[PDB]
């Protein structure tokens, strides 16, 4: 459940800062 679960909710914070950055 990493993948379009939490790889949007714990990565949101980056996906829309930084995420590969």
């Amino acid at each position: 459940k990493y993948e379009i679960t939490t790889i949007h909710n714990l990565f949101r914070k980056l996906t829309h800062r930084l995420f590969r950055r």
